[PDB]
C-alpha cells in the first residue's frame, strides 16, 4: 500500500 | 520525548 | 505499526 | 544506524 496526504480540516497521511 | 509516525488508516505522530 | 528511517549506506523507512 | 525525532524545546533528529 502506499501513503497519500489528503483532507477531507485535517492533513493525514492515509494508508492505503 | 519521542515522535513516531504509527497506523492502526492514519498515519500518525506518535509522542513517546 | 510504524515506520521507522534507518540505514542499512542508503537510508530508508521501515515498516515495522 | 537510525535517525529518531526526539526533544528535551528544539525537537531534532538523532542519530543513533
Amino acid at each position: 500500500a502506499c501513503v497519500f496526504f489528503c483532507e477531507d480540516a485535517a492533513v493525514i497521511g492515509l494508508a492505503v
